[PDB]
């Protein structure tokens, strides 16, 4: 009613108290856009916000900033009373440090400079923790101040442009909910699996009894994946911020630290601690030193940590009111046993980012510094590092952007101030460029060891050239199960699996698949020979398996697979006869028992299609060929048109006296053909070659024709039979 | 202004003093070639430099010898008074041994001839250490001289050929900062990576407050590769010589004489000692003997190391004030959870050495022996000796030389002298030819075992014939981008 929501804001607003409400939020309270906002919720702690105006959400809920939610203790799904109120301004405001664990705080000037363009009319009250990031990376993160006095306290104020700004400096402590928890909002990675994994313990941590036997019973355990202390590790500490109950440390230096005897009884110890401080949780990220056991022997000592772990959670009732929960860096170093009942029972596995996913990820590491997302609108902005950055992670994009911190250190402060009192100049001069984020590309840091990943295109249909009779034939294939399916039943036909294309390599074919997934707004899995012989090195042609059972989540997803088939004929002789390896069978065997109906989408291509079994060619598997044929006129001015659109034009360039002679060129010549005499086009270089259409001629005699009628008669004889 | 910078030598001038100053930058001070130098400082420690140009440098920085920074304390980026002054002679000086951990010192004679004719007019003052190589790699390295008066006293004096020189041979110790510390320029290797290891721990290390959370999180851990006491591990004690703090030594011979309950208690007490002695850096070059582990069962002594090597940096706060880094022969020979956060982050592979990169550490070892750069232009230059050796390392090429110096030995130092008394004659008897070295390279003592290494060619335009169609073709494929 007045009871408008809390949620983590997407757009975070770097400065404070520039919550986001909507307009189809703000005219359910009848409040105006710019106004001074009253939050009021039980406890009686209070806070104010400015109201701006976001778009994609709607109405249900209202998404509210990290800090502003931080400092009323506001947790996702509370009640609160919020109204417009009058509008003032400050006159003349004193704050003073918050010291805990700070060790003091900044000692020189800025008390002007750095306060007060960072204000930008927040609406605040007295004795408020403001959050002002800003500066530079390491050293300035969000930092809290706790404001002792202003002249109109208590009442609405927005701090002005012209209002000076006091800094006590005398070391004090805070008065409202300062940092050491971590909010979700704070938090970034996966979005809905951060909510799935959530809503699971969400309502038995926060009350007992209101959800208790109700539904199920409550969740036993859960085993968590991913890099262990990229922050996946920070993410336990940060779950039990919210719901405000007591987090026991299961560590490395720890379980290392106490042999026979000393870990044997501290086991005890701290499950006695469980029963103690009962409600709370318990994270092990020691899975793989616990129990790391493949059955073999590692000592008594790791069998008896993890023969007592077993007995620890079966020495509970289920009923202390607690949950216990662990992590590890992979699907592997994990004890079989534990997937057996009257133990851990739920694993959700914590993938990795994609374009956007990453974006969310960055977003926290983002602002620690002046940098910004709709005041810089794409030079700056997150998609822009993203769409280079490949296989990542945040403590590495942490320690990368920390790395490319020293990029903007070494272009400033290394030979301009040594000084340890910091300057008041020096503050104008921290910003950063692009151009130190692209440094760190090029340099060595960048590496992806991770077996298994995804992508999603950028490749439309503008940039496609001729052949439309496959266009509306692919969108016939995949676009239609989606939306049709009451009209799927109604005609009662069978399923499949997908097509399959032949021609040389990557003419249009590797374009052509690739942008199909990017207008049906679906995912993409490429399986390609380089991609594979990546697999199978390092042993994950099992996790290929896993990949299969990937695409069902990932879904709707297309998946396109490529000369996996190159590596069958050399045991044995495939082409029609069908014996093909034995990795290769765990690609039949599935595509023979994996679900139809499904968001999947099989995809395959080759440049003469000569490998295959005569099962690929049998129904719930590979299908119908679609025949790609070399542009023609019409189709390969269409393709020259997409070429020579990003380079200059001029009348030197005739694109219609070359398709009237040239019938036969693929896709590839054609991409070739700009490449090394599109350099030769105009002046890029002094040769004597430029401003010609002979330099396109001179490269057309020394290319072949790519001309073959046998080949194409070949295909004919092949489709059919 | 008048600050102009130190710096590692590059063209090292053996003789001390000789320091490089370039000509825009001498005429950025207004101060003329050849003249005597006052260097003044931060603590009020001074020393005299004569002024030689030279080229590649810029007005920037000014590059000097590594003793002459060693007595002023000097670390890069410092800052220094200096400007010309009046120009007078010596005329007799006395000199005195520096007694510390030498176990005395030179007994005979070679009062005058070695001394005189490395004198090569030095500028310096009363109560300096001078430092003299040469006559030869093994029994003769850079040594200091305590001077104990001159008879122009405190003014500045360049000594000269016709001075006599007088050495008291009473012993005592150093007045001013004696070896011990190997500075950045005592050091040789990958030049670019000298500087991109350092300038983590550069700041910190120096002030606390300089860069302490400012630009970044300071650096957590830094793995280090190479051959692990090549002179590869010399760096880790040199590095903490310019930062002035404390080094902690984590070495085999303890960590195998220490069982279990010795290693597992000393574990912290080196770490106590961490806590103490901090500000101080932690160096391990026992990775591959503390964490060999590929995951298998090594004991549970090799397990319990490594656990509580994690839970010792896990206990601190990370702000005691210190970094703690590691070292090991290769890629191999780590533990695969050093990587994961929490512990040890940044990882720095050092590589081998280039053509370049090979003469930067032959300089090091180049000079403890009578050769040079510019006086032997290319016989005894160090590329002739570059080019023909492939694959090896400071302490090879330092054992390869010391075997070769033998070479040198077997044509002289048997079937001449014998005699324990050191004669005056047999100091102009040594030299050092190039066949010395070139013998070496015949006999077997050349191998290498290392898998990845990289080369550049001598090959121009100039050997190549015809077909020169594909050779404006190759330029256009490869030179335009």
């Amino acid at each position: 009613g007045i009871i408008l929501r809390v949620a983590e804001a997407n757009s975070t607003d770097p400065g404070m108290s520039r919550v986001r409400l909507d307009e189809s939020s703000r005219r359910l309270l009848d409040a105006e856009i710019g106004d001074v906002v009253e939050i009021e919720k039980v406890r009686k702690t209070v806070g104010r916000v400015y109201r701006a105006r976001p778009e994609d959400e709607n109405k249900g809920i209202v998404r509210i900033d990290s800090v502003m939610r931080n400092n009323c203790g506001a947790s996702i799904g509370d009640k609160v009373k919020v109204r417009k109120v009058r509008t003032e301004i400050a006159k003349k405001v004193t704050l003073a440090p918050i010291i805990r664990k700070d060790q003091r705080l900044k000692f020189g000037e800025g008390i002007e400079e750095y306060v007060q363009r960072a204000l930008i009319r927040r609406p605040m009250l007295e004795q408020d923790n403001i959050s002002v990031p800003g500066l530079t990376l390491a050293g300035q993160t969000g930092l809290l101040f706790k404001v002792v006095k202003t002249l109109p306290s208590k009442v609405p104020v927005e701090i002005g442009e012209e209002t000076k700004i006091e800094i006590r400096e005398e070391p004090a402590s805070e008065v409202l909910e300062e940092v050491s928890r971590i909010s979700y909002e704070d938090i970034g990675g996966l979005s809905e699996q951060l909510g799935k994994i959530r809503e699971m313990i969400e309502l038995p941590l926060k009350h007992p009894e209101l959800f208790e036997r109700l539904g199920i019973t409550p969740p036993k355990g859960v085993i968590l994946y991913g890099p262990p202390g990229t922050g996946k590790t920070l993410i336990a500490r940060a779950v039990a911020n919210e719901s405000g109950a007591n987090f026991l440390s299961i560590n490395g230096p720890e379980i290392m630290s106490k042999y026979y005897g000393q870990s044997e009884q501290k086991l005890r110890e701290i499950f006695s601690k469980a029963e103690e401080t009962a409600p709370s949780i318990i994270f092990i990220d020691e899975i793989d030193s616990i129990a790391p056991k493949r059955e073999e022997v590692q000592g008594e000592v790791e069998r008896r940590v993890v023969a007592q772990l077993l007995t620890l959670m079966d020495g509970m009732k289920e009923r202390g009111h607690v949950i216990v929960i662990g992590a590890t860096n992979r699907i592997d170093a994990i004890d079989p046993a534990l997937r057996r009942p009257g133990r851990f029972d739920r694993e959700i596995e914590i993938g990795v980012p994609d374009r956007n996913g990453r974006k969310e990820i960055l977003m926290i590491h983002t602002r620690n510094m002046p940098l910004g997302m709709s005041e810089e609108e794409k030079n700056k902005f997150l998609e822009e590092m993203a769409d280079y950055t490949y296989g990542f992670v945040g403590a590495d994009l942490a320690a990368l952007v920390r790395e490319s911190a020293m990029n903007a250190l070494r272009r400033y402060l290394p030979e301009i101030d040594l000084d340890k009192p910091i300057p008041t100049e020096i503050l104008e001069k921290m910003v950063v460029t692009e151009d130190d984020f692209k440094n760190a590309l090029k340099s060595i840091e960048p590496s992806s060891l991770r077996e298994v990943m995804v992508e999603v295109p950028n490749v439309h249909w503008d940039d496609i050239g001729g052949l439309e009779d496959v266009k509306r034939e692919i969108k016939e294939t995949v676009e239609l199960p989606l939306l049709k399916p009451d009209v799927f039943k109604r005609l009662g036909i069978r399923p499949s699996k997908g097509f399959l294309l032949y021609g040389p390599p990557g003419v249009g074919k590797t374009l052509l698949a690739k942008a199909v997934a990017t207008e049906s707004n679906a995912n993409f899995i490429s399986i390609k020979g380089p991609e594979v012989l990546s697999k199978w090195v390092g042993e994950s042609e099992k996790a290929i398996r896993e990949i299969f059972k990937k695409a069902k989540q990932v879904a709707p997803a297309i998946v396109f697979l490529d000369e996996i088939d190159s590596i069958a004929p050399r045991r044995g002789t495939t082409s029609d006869s069908g014996v093909t390896e034995r990795i290769v069978n765990q690609l039949l065997t599935s595509l023979d028992g994996i679900e139809v109906m499904n968001g999947v989408v099989v995809i395959g291509a080759t440049n003469r299609p000569d490998i295959m079994d005569p099962a690929l060619l049998r129904a719930g598997r590979f299908d119908k060929l679609i025949y790609i044929p070399p542009p023609d006129k019409e189709a390969r001015l269409s393709i020259l048109k997409v070429h020579t659109k990003n380079m200059p034009l001029a009348p030197d360039v005739d694109l219609n006296d070359i398709a009237q002679r040239t019938e036969g060129y693929v896709g590839a010549d054609l991409e070739n053909l700009c490449r090394e005499a599109g350099m030769n086009a105009y002046r890029e270089n002094p040769d004597a070659t430029s401003v010609s259409q002979k330099n396109f001629l001179d490269a057309l005699k020394t290319i072949r024709p790519s001309v073959d009628e046998e080949v194409i008669k070949f295909y004919r004889t092949l489709s059919e039979t």
